[PDB]
Formats: structure tokens, sequence, C-alpha cells
DNA sequence: TGCCGAGGCCGCTCAATTGGTCGTAGACAGCTCTAGCACCGCTTAAACGCACGTACGCGCTGTCCCCCGCGTTTTAACCGCCAAGGGGATTACTCCCTAGTCTCCAGGCACGTGTCAGATATATACATCCTGTGCATGTACTCGGGATATTG
């Protein structure tokens, strides 16, 4: 049903396990990469195909 | 110079208040009482309030005559302060005991009536006690002089 969800990559960036996502968008970045790195591979894993 | 070190602005996360929504349980408002006994209306023969010079009692008044007030300033320590130290008032936790609930259960006594008496009120006669008045001394007072106590 929910085609997207909605987070600031500091409170749901981590642990989360969102494998239903087929894709993520970055509407503004960090001056800190590794944050992004894991906003993406909390995404991106072994659950996915 | 350098470096950097120290420096100054902005999203998480938690922890009281605040206000909101849920549902349910006696307790409030109201009805009909009904029922009855007080309020009322209606007389009566009743007490006690009240509008009203005058005798006159004292509240208020025109005087002079003095202490305590009124004014000054030195000082005197009273009272305020701050800062430090010690503990004891305080906080937060764990174990513990009973405060509180309900429930059963009885009879103690506070409740209520049933009768009718020793009580106290009211009158009349009255004597007596008590008040208001008038009337001596006896003291408690104000003063002066000296002894004892106490402050500086």
């Amino acid at each position: 049903d929910i085609f997207v969800f909605l987070l600031s990559t500091r409170a749901g960036g981590l642990g989360i396990n969102l494998t239903a996502a087929d894709t993520v968008i970055f509407y503004d970045s960090d001056w800190n990469p590794t944050v992004d790195q894991q906003a993406m591979d909390r995404a991106h894993r072994l659950g996915q195909t």
C-alpha cells in the first residue's frame, strides 16, 4: 500500500531494514559522508533480490 | 609565520504540565406525594409602647498657670552585613506493617411512647430588709531630711 517513506537521515538511517524500497531519494545531503552510505545500505542489503 | 585551540551557532530525546476523550456510578433533581400539622384568618380581651412641660443635672464654657513637651548633638553600641563550617535536614530506595474494605453478627442503648405529680407559677397580705441619707476619724498621702545602695 505505502508508496513512500519520509525520513531524516540521523533518525531513520540506522538499523531499520527497509528492504521493501526499490529506490532512494536524497532531497538534501550532509557535510559528512558515511551517513548517506548507512541510509542507502539500510535499503540495499542481503534481504533484497 | 605557522598551527590549532579555543570559540560561537543549530537538530535529537527525555520529562513535566495540559488539555482532551471514555465510560460508568452512584447522588441530585424532581415527582408525587397525602400526609399533617403548622400558617393563616378571625375574633377576643387583653400590655405595653409611645408623643408629650418641666424640674433641674450636668455638659459645656471664659478665665489664668505652669510641666512636659520640643529642640540639639554626642555618642554609643545596636544592628546590619559577609563568609565559612558542620551537620542535620533531605532524598531516594527496600522492607515492611497496618489502614482500610466488607462482611457477618448482637445486643446496648438511644430511641421512642404512656401517665399524669411534684413541681413552680400566680395572688393577697405584709413585715422587713435594704437603700439613701446624713455624719466622725483615721489613714493613706505628700513633703523634707538623712541612710543605704550602685553605678562608672
